Formats: structure tokens, C-alpha cells, sequence
């Protein structure tokens, strides 16, 4: 009936009601975390359910503590150490077993249900999962909109009463397929925080062959309920025992750097299935990219034609409209400016025929993976690349076409064997055809699973925008190098209202739980091409190399930009991308962090700090450092005046050296924030 | 505005309204075989649509007469002889342009929509199309239920203004109607005064279905097209065009199966080198299973299986299984034996405990064997004996699951040296809402069709689209199913009518062969189901049912019981120099002698209906001066379909060009005759 964490912080314990229903409660300290809390489903064409009327027929408990290497990550080793409960429940006159099985790790609360192979439940439907998380009062929550297809939006910081009433400006339009479902309606990752100062996430982990869940408020008890989303027929996962849910999240600490810490969301999910994983490589990278997102160039080859019919338009003897990003020469100039500054890769979009018709169109055959644009060279480009010891990312936007993905897929991923492409930036940018799915489905879940299933047979890494938000499945796939899935940096060039100055600092309370994301920083020039104004200082710009963390970080600016900062450029050129440790020194959710790395292989440590609204001088502890070692830190900061809205240029630079015993105080400036490199003196 | 045939007989007026709605007329001899009747569309989220306000802008008229060979046929060459009027319309307010493009033959009509490019109609959405076809009169009609999903109905022989009436009775895995008038194409008709008329469709490419909805008021058919997943009939792209709209017309029914026109409205063929397209003759480890006497599945033991978790090699074999190495081997002596090409083996794959009912995404893999079927083996015995064995792959209607397998299984194909599959779609399409024949479906046959045809394999497909004459494009379609086959004759229920066979030619073969899985011997099946036939109607089915593709569907015991009357489907060919329609009824009987290509040999065969009759043919179609050896396969004067289904006589005479034959046929039966030169 109770479990508790390895160091005895949390109890859960597990009861039925009267009636059978199975609940669970968790305890943090001695203070109520999650209230009594239902657990079960409602399934399609059934009046019974499995909601009710259980009887507990066995209960297994066990202990495991092991560590496990990643491939890539905020440290070395992580440590997997939990406490189960495995509760095999029975219901009366159906006879169907459902199993409970919990974790609670020193980090919080896992749990999921698990089906297995019996007589009276084999193929079923769920129409609603009936998960519950009742909070202890009326927290501080940083959420955006539950939707079915995109999680491009601002986040929201206010109490769980004032959802209801903020949902309508929070539910910004105009996106390219977006499906609201409740009033008070929310995804996860949500992050929130209690009146009495607990840090509460709830999440899930190895979202696989199942429906991604969003979370619904009933704001007048506090209770949120699993929201699942539906595929194009209503249905809400379509199920053959033996089969399991993935896990229920429930991260809590009194201190938030322990939120960005943890590791749970990763334990939770099974060991690599990749056995040999030299190939997948943490990259730094630029790219032809920022150059359309931003106004100045096109995806598109030819404005010749109302609409293109891929094989009957001949692109060879149409007319050039000449504002092309991707052509032989602008590619060359990437390379070199890659090769020039120490970057491993360059992404090149529009390299291929179709994107005179890539958005809005609802097209099925939008596009081959396959077909150069005639001004794209591409076996040329990936021999002046190679020859420069940089490689071409390869790009494969599929504007919601899946089957027409799929159908293209073998072909797409040998031609990037074949050229030397070894990473793949995918894309899901329109509504999911046919018309009626949705982003999230279990059914399109399976293809996001697919397309990295597959990569990884060809030694391909993926990084997929507009995918389902991650859950921790890059420990069995390291492959899986990134996703979007979220609102990115292309947002600041989007008009409207940009991102939030704070957006950076609840990311990594949020989206990053359960996978790095592609957010694409270091933009310097934040008055862009078509308009739009970037909502960051330079500064904060340089700490996102270290606050955002990925394997996969984007120097998305122009290479004429970052020759015109040259100096502040060199914070983006020296940083690592890959780490064997990390330390959190500060952190509150929609206001600052501040963390400190050891670039992986070295002892070498690079430190960043994002601000929010209001400017801040933090006190930096470097007591990270090794004692008895001097370094060489080089700070790159903000101008004292220094704003996201009116001089975001505006920066500093300075050597000083330093050991575990300086302090260092630094004024962040309003969405400002700050870099220091530490190089030990030699 | 006013089009001929080439001979004088059709004239079609293209007028429009005062208000710019397009129509069109159809007379044949003089007399009216389509009154005036709208053309275009409605489409989705646009008030003005496709229905009117057109003005003619330009009109444009050629003519075309060329012969083509097709690689496999019922004739060694086809004409293609047309009159065409191309009419140019422009909408006022839209300015939006659409081409209603007529093409005339000496056999009827054609005709199809197209949407050039341009600036103010790019990107649309069809929600219904608006093609009539205004009928004369209270025609007498050959018809199926219309359905998106299956059709595997019995036909029924109505006038106009008693479908409505008979449709209940009509509607008897996956099937959804759509109206008490609605039904589907090819639909045959005769008039009154004896005019036949089939109304069907040509190049169903990258387009929904077309059904016909009746109204049996002023007795006026206008297309009902399929719906997808999401309620949508074309998600459409211009430049584009329509399938072609067919009025197949002949006061003579036996001109209605000789018409080539419907193949003639398709693209010439795109596959270049075609010697490895192979009509063949086939037996299969399949009767059984449809019987009730073996199974597909290879064990009970599990409640539901898991491809890669359930572990087969330990499962308790069922021992009902079909597809084992020696069963098929006994298939595979049988057909070296007696000169066939190929068996079919269904069952041979991991899967079938689950196939039906489920709605299960992951229900095959295409390419891993039961532990019973020695995959390796069996493939190098039928290859020694110079038999080929027929790929089997049914995807439960899990079409993201069969394509993402495709390639590995038409590979694990030809690794063994199999060049034909047998594909299936039985159950509803996944995801659940999707229907068996909308574009977005279509789409899915035809990619299955042009990936075999770049492996060079060969594909028949059951429960798919009914065909439109694509094989002229890719002839590698070889069969389709897309009807009521000889597996409802094991069904219980009705059967199949006794004359189904005698409408099928008129119905379903407008578009393409069937893969009808005639040569039952044996009628009273092992789980008690009767079929509705005589031997010698089975007999004729090798020349009255038109396929390169030709099983004889029971087992080897029955055929070696019958010795004598298995000579015929041995001896028959399977694609001809020739064919002449010597008699033909819908609904009562038809008669037919064909050329074996490359040959001085013709078959013939008569199916007749409910009604016995004595057949009375010239037997003229022979080369003059010349005697051949006939051998004659028919009822006995007592056989019957439902009580003596067994009672045939084989009789054998010289004939020559001058000779006649007077030949009884039973009710549900038939007579089958080869003719070999002295
Ligand atoms: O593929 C075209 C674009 O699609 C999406 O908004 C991606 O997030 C963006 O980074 C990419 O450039
Ligand atoms: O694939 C299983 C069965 O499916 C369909 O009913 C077919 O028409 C039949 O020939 C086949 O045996
Ligand atoms: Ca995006
Ligand atoms: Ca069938």
C-alpha cells in the first residue's frame, strides 16, 4: 500500500475507495503534494469501464539503483535509483487485470498502467484515460494551451483560478494547424509552484504507441485530469493487451534547480537500443535558414507559376525569381564561414524541388527529399564541405504530408548516405493529412517513432520540428538529437509578439523536460529583415549556448552579423555542445537561471545566465571550480544600459582570473543575461 | 457545339442554359439515349462552385484512328478511332476556366473535365461532382448497391423505378450505401425498345470513385463520387483533369462486351519492355480455407498475437493449417502434372490468428513464414517442376502497414522468384472513417500497381477499386476481384444467382478482367455452403469470364474424380488472337469463341441463367476450308444448379466454317468446346 523515496523525502500510498476506484496520494515532506487522486480509463463501446469495482489482487515491491552512460547529456553518468510498487489489480465480473506500477525516485513520482496478456481484454479502445493529480491549492502554473497540433505559444504565468480567464489571449491564432480542446485546457511539461514554495512538474515519460497527454483544470477543486489527444476518428488509443501506458511524471523539489536537474524523465525510459553510437556526434552549426525565417530570402526557386506539379514542372527552364537562399555560392559562403570558425555542420533549407507550394496548401505530393533545385549543386556542395571537414545537414520539411514522407523515406535517407548528410532536420509544418488528424494522435506519434527507428538503421540522427514534445526517448534512441516542439527563436522574427523576454527561463522548467530542444540562438542582429523585433540582448544570446541545453546548437545569424561582433562571437566559437558535468546555481521559473557545464573531455567550464522582465545583479558562486586551480574567465555581459526592447547590442568584455574561492557579481539586463568561459591557466 | 461518331450513328449536342449551366444530349439512331444532362461541380467552401455561369469561349474539334496490340487481351489489336470536341468554358465573375472535353466513338461516349492552369483556381476541394446522365425512359437495369466500401453484392434485375423499392433486400467486413436509389458503375441497362446502354467511368487516377444516385422521379443517374476520411470527394490540383464519364450504347448487346472504349480512354501503356507479364493459369492452397475446411491462421493457442513477440516455433500448431510445405507440394505436383503456371498459397505468412475483425494496424509483416511453410523449399521444388508459387499478401485494410513493408516484401518476391502477388483489403481502411474506393484509397492501389511495375511483378488485387481500363497504362494489373466472386458460392446466404455470370460481362469486366476463381467440381462444400453452378457451366467460365489470369479453384481429388471434364480447362487458353460474341443476354446467357494467341485453336463458352435453353450458333468465326476436332462439354439433359450439378457429356465431332450446333444448356449451366485443326 506505501512507498517511499530512497532518502524517505516522499510517501505515496495507494488505496481503493469504496466503490474500487484505484487512487494514489503523494506526500513531500510531510506536506501533500498530490491530494487523493483517481487512476484508470474510460474505454469506447463499454459501460463498465476500468474505472471502478477493482479488488488489489497482489502487490510486489522492489529497489534498484544503477547508473547508466548517455551518449550525449548534461553529465557523465546518471543515477537511476527508485523504490516500486507494483500493484496487480482485478476487477469484479469482468475479471480484467490492470497493473499500477509506481516509482518514486528522490526527484518525485512515476507511475503507469500496464494490461497484461489475459482472456476478457484483448483489443480495446480508450476513449478517455481517467488520470488524475489533485493539487494541495491554487499554485503559480507557467502553461500554455492544450492543442492537438502545436506547441508554438507564449507562455502564461498565473494561478490555476485565472486560467479560465487569461485562455482567449493566451490561445494566440493564425498558426498553420492548431486545435484547442477545454477552456482550461493545458499541456505538458507544466511547471508550478506552490504558495508555500514547492517546485511541482507534471509530465510524462516513453510517450510510445499511445496518445500524447494534455492536462484539463478542473479549476473549482484543482484537480487536473489526463487529456488525451485524438486521432482522426475521436479515438483516444487503440490498444491490444499485453501493452502498457507510458509513465505519469510528478517532479517536485523545495529547491527549482533540482526540477532542471533531475534525471527522472530519462530513468523512466528503457536502455539505448543503439549499440555502437560513436556515429551520433553533438554539432555546432550555422545554416541558410534565419535568411527566409527572417524576410530576406526565399525557400521558393521560381514565382512563375500559380502552383508547381513536381515531375511536370521543369524547374531547369523556369524563371529564377532570384531571392533563393539556397543556392551553390550563398551555401559556399556558409561552409566556409563553418569551416573558418570551428563549426562542425551547415543546414541548408530549399535545397530541394517543391517549395513554391510548401505552406497552407494542404498538398500531399509537396515534395520528393530527393530533387535538387537547378541553382543547388549538390554533389559539388558536399565535396567543398567535406573537403573542409564540414557537413551538410539535411532538410526534409514534409508541410504534413506523412504518408507521402513515408513513401519517400528510404530513398530521402540513402540519398543523404550517399552525399555524406548524417543528420536529418524534419519538419511537420500544416495540418496532418488527411485532414482531420492531428500532430499528436497515437497514430502520428507512431510515425515521428518510425522515422527515428529508421534513421537510426541508417546511422541518421533526427531533429524534428513540429513532432510531439519529447519524453525521455533519446536515452533508447540517441539519434533522436532534438526536436523543436515548442516556440522557438524563429518566433522572434515572427511579428506579433515575438517571444516573452522571460520565454528562456521557463523552457527549461517546461519543453526541456524530456529532451534538448533546437531553439536556434545567438541572433546579434535583432532588428531583422521583414520587421520583427528580437526580444533579446546579445548577451542573453551568448548564455543560451549553456541555459538552452542541447547536443545540437544552432549560431543562427548571418556570418556578415557575427564578423560584425567578432568579439562577442568568440564566447559562441569556444563553447562545448557535449558535457560531463552540470550545476544549476540559480534558478526560478519565469525569472532567471544560471548554470555552469565542464565541457566533456576537458576542464574547461562555460556558465550562462538568462534574465527575464526585470534586470537583476546575481551573486555567482564559483565555488564549481576545481579547488587549488587558477582559470582564465572571460565574462560577456551586459552593457549596464542594456535592454531587449531598446539596446540589445549593447555588451561587455573582460578577462579575469579567478578560483573556486571569487565571487563574481553581474547585472543582467531586462531579457539580458551573461557568458564566462573558464580556461585553466596553463 | 455538335459531335458524330465516326460512322454517322451517335450525334452529341453540347448546349448551355440561359443561366451557363453546361449540358449535353446523346442520340443513337435517331433516338435518345441521354437527354439533356448538367455538367460540373459543387465545390466545398466556395458560393458561386462549377454549375453555371459559364460562357463558351472557344471550341475546338480533331479526330484520331490508330491501332494499338496489347500485351494481353481478348484481341491480338485495338482500334482507337474518335471524333473529339473540346469546349473551352469561362465563368463570368470568377473568370475560372474548365474544359468539358467529348471524345465519340462508333461504340459511345466519352468524357472528362479540365482545369488548366490558371491564376483564380489553383488548390480546390470537390464536394460533389455534377454529371448526369438523363435516361429516355423506365429502363430495365442490371445493378449493385451504391457503396464505398465493398462490392460484393449479387446483382438485380429491375426497372428504374423499382430500385427504391428492392433496395433493402439489395444490402444483404466492410461496407457503407449512401442511398435507397444509389448504386454502382459499370451499371448496364436496356431500354424498352431494346437499346443496351452502360454508364461507367475511364483512368480513375488521382480522383474519388464514381457511384450513380438515381432520381427515379424523371429517371436522371448524376454522379455520386466516394467520400474520404475527412467528407471531401477530390482534393484537387490544376492543372488537372477527370476521369472520362462512359455511355457505352449498341442496339446489339454482344457490341457491349466486344467495346474496347473504356481502355481506349486510358493513357498508352508506360511500361516499355512487357515479355515479363505473364497470363497464367493457376491452382492455389486457398478453396479450402474459404470452405471451411483448413485455416490461414497456424495456431489457437494465443487470445491475440504480436508479430515479433509471439513466438510461433513454440506455439502449439492448430494442424488445421492450409499453407504447409506438403500440402502445397501436393498443389505444386498437381499443377506440372496437368500444365498449369502457378499456385497460389494464402496462410503462408505470420498474422492470420488475428486478420479479421480486429482493426489492427501491425497484423502482417509480408515476409516472415509460419513454421510449417519451408519458404526456401518450396519456391526451388515448384522452380524445378517449372511452376511458379503466387505471392499472398492481404493487409487487413492496415494500409500505412502493408506500404511501409512494400518494398521489403516485393523484394522478398522476386528473392524467390515469385512475379505475381495477390493482394487484399478486407476490413475496414485504417485509420477508421477512410473507405475502400475515395482518392486518397485510389491512391494507394495505384502505387502498389506503379512500385510492382518498377519490380516487375505482376498484382491482383481483391477488394480494391473497381477497374477503369488502367491496365492499357500498366498492363501489370492483371486482375482485380471488386465483385462477387466464387468464394460467396461458400458463403452460405444466396450464393451466388445462377445468373450472375451472365451480367458480370456487362458489369464488372467494363474496366478489367476478374480474378473470378472459376472450376468448382465439387458443389456441396465442406462447411455445407452450395454452389450455384453445373461442371459445365464452370467449364465455360475459362472463356466467358475474360482474365489472363485463371484459377481452377478446387482440389486436386475433385479435378482427377472428373478427369474427362478437367481435359477442357486444360486444354483452354488464356489470351487470344480473337474474340466473337456469338450470343449475349444480360442477366440470360452469353456465348463467346475465342482465338488462343499465337494459335489455329479457338474455346468457346456459353453460361446460361435461371432459364434452360437451347443454344443454335454458326460456327462461321472458323477459317474456311479447313475441319478441326471439336470436343464438347455440356449438361446433361437432366443437370441443374441446385440438385444435379454434376451430370455433363463430352462428345466429340469434326466441324468446319459451315457447320451449326444446337446445344441444350441447364439452368445455372453452360458448355465449353475446343476446336484444334486436323
Ligand atoms: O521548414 C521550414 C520551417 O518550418 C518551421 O517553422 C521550422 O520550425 C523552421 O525552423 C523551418 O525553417
Ligand atoms: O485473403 C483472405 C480472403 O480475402 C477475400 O475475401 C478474398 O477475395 C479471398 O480470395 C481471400 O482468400
Ligand atoms: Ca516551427
Ligand atoms: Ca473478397
Amino acid at each position: 500500500s506505501d512507498l517511499k523515496s530512497p532518502d524517505g523525502n516522499f510517501l505515496m500510498h495507494f488505496s481503493l475507495e469504496a466503490d474500487g476506484t484505484p487512487v494514489y496520494k503523494l506526500i513531500y515532506k510531510g506536506k501533500d503534494v498530490i491530494k487523493a487522486s483517481k487512476l484508470g480509463f474510460t474505454l469506447k463501446n463499454d459501460n463498465k469501464s476500468l474505472l471502478n469495482d477493482f479488488k488489489i489482487e497482489d502487490t510486489k515491491t522492489s529497489s534498484f539503483d544503477e547508473n547508466w552512460k548517455p551518449v550525449w547529456g548534461e553529465v557523465s553518468s546518471i543515477r537511476n535509483n527508485y523504490n516500486e510498487l507494483a500493484v496487480s489489480l482485478s476487477q469484479k465480473e469482468t475479471d480484467r487485470k490492470m497493473i499500477i506500477r509506481f516509482r518514486l525516485f528522490d526527484d518525485g513520482l512515476g507511475f503507469r498502467y500496464e494490461f497484461p496478456q489475459q482472456n476478457n481484454l484483448i483489443y480495446f479502445t480508450i476513449k478517455e484515460e481517467r488520470t488524475q493529480f489533485a493539487m494541495a491549492g491554487d499554485h503559480t502554473a507557467y502553461w500554455i494551451p492544450g492543442d492537438y497540433d502545436t506547441q508554438e505559444y507564449n507562455y502564461s504565468t498565473s494561478k490555476l483560478s485565472e486560467i479560465r480567464g487569461l485562455m482567449e489571449k493566451a490561445y494566440t491564432k493564425g498558426n498553420a494547424s492548431q486545435t484547442s480542446f477545454s477552456p482550461t485546457g493545458v499541456q505538458t511539461s507544466l511547471m508550478m509552484k506552490s504558495q508555500d514554495g514547492l517546485y511541482i512538474n507534471l509530465h510524462e515519460a516513453a510517450l510510445i504507441n499511445y496518445s500524447c497527454m494534455h492536462l484539463n483544470l478542473d479549476d473549482k477543486n484543482f484537480v487536473f485530469e489526463s487529456w488525451l489527444t485524438p486521432d482522426s476518428h475521436g479515438d483516444k488509443g487503440k490498444m491490444q493487451a499485453p501493452c502498457k501506458t507510458p509513465w505519469r511524471t510528478v517532479i517536485v523539489s523545495d529547491d527549482a534547480r533540482n526540477i532542471l536537474a533531475s534525471k527522472l524523465t530519462y530513468n523512466l525510459n528503457e536502455p539505448s537500443k543503439i549499440q555502437e553510437t560513436s556515429w551520433i556526434k553533438p554539432t555546432k552549426y550555422v545554416g541558410v535558414w534565419w535568411e527566409m525565417i527572417s524576410g530576406k530570402s526565399t525557400w521558393s526557386y521560381t514565382d512563375e507559376f500559380p502552383s508547381v506539379q513536381l515531375g511536370v514542372t521543369d524547374f531547369s527552364k523556369a524563371k529564377p525569381n532570384r531571392k533563393h537562399g539556397a543556392t551553390t555560392a550563398n551555401v559556399k559562403r556558409y561552409i566556409d564561414f563553418a569551416a573558418k570558425n570551428g563549426f562542425d555542420a551547415v543546414l541548408v533549407e530549399g535545397w530541394n524541388e517543391g517549395w513554391e507550394d510548401w505552406i497552407g496548401h494542404e498538398k500531399d505530393y509537396v515534395f520528393d527529399f530527393v530533387t535538387p533545385y537547378p541553382d543547388f549543386d549538390i554533389k559539388g556542395l558536399n565535396e567543398y564541405a567535406h573537403a573542409k571537414k564540414v557537413k551538410l545537414i539535411m532538410h526534409h520539411e514534409t508541410s504534413g504530408a506523412v504518408r507521402n514522407y513515408e513513401r519517400h523515406m528510404d530513398a530521402a535517407y540513402k540519398l543523404m548516405k550517399q552525399y555524406g548528410y548524417d543528420a536529418v532536420k524534419s519538419g511537420y509544418v500544416g495540418n496532418i493529412l488527411p485532414l482531420g488528424e492531428t500532430h499528436y494522435s497515437q497514430w502520428t506519434n507512431n510515425h515521428y517513432q518510425y522515422a527515428i527507428e529508421k534513421a537510426a538503421d541508417y546511422q541518421i540522427m533526427v531533429n524534428a520540428h513540429e513532432a510531439v514534445r519529447p519524453t525521455g526517448i533519446a536515452r533508447t534512441y540517441p539519434n533522436l538529437i532534438g526536436n523543436e516542439a515548442a516556440r522557438g527563436t524563429e518566433y522572434q522574427a515572427f511579428g506579433n509578439d515575438r517571444n516573452n523576454a522571460n520565454h528562456v527561463t521557463i523552457l527549461p522548467f517546461t519543453r526541456l523536460i524530456g529532451g534538448p530542444m533546437d531553439y536556434t540562438p545567438g541572433i546579434f542582429e535583432m532588428d531583422v529583415t521583414n520587421g520583427s523585433h528580437v526580444n533579446a540582448t546579445i548577451a542573453n544570446q551568448l548564455a543560451l549556448y549553456v541555459t538552452m541545453y542541447s547536443p545540437l546548437q544552432m549560431a543562427a545569424d548571418f556570418p556578415e552579423n557575427y564578423e560584425r561582433f567578432a568579439d562577442a562571437f568568440q564566447f559562441i566559437k569556444d563553447v562545448a555542445v557535449d558535457w560531463d558535468d552540470s550545476r544549476y546555481l540559480e534558478a526560478e521559473p519565469g525569472q532567471y537561471i544560471t548554470v555552469a557545464r565542464k565541457a566533456k573531455g576537458t576542464d574547461n567550464w562555460f556558465l550562462g545566465n538568462v534574465n527575464g522582465e526585470t534586470a537583476r545583479v546575481s551573486n555567482i558562486d564559483l565555488g564549481f571550480l576545481e579547488k587549488g586551480k587558477k582559470y582564465t574567465a572571460v565574462i560577456y555581459a551586459d552593457a549596464k544600459d542594456a535592454n531587449y526592447k531598446t539596446n540589445t547590442q549593447a555588451y561587455t568584455i573582460r578577462k579575469v582570473v579567478v578560483t573556486s574561492n571569487s565571487k563574481l557579481s553581474q547585472f543582467s539586463a531586462s531579457g539580458g543575461g551573461y557568458a564566462i568561459s573558464f580556461y585553466p591557466v596553463a
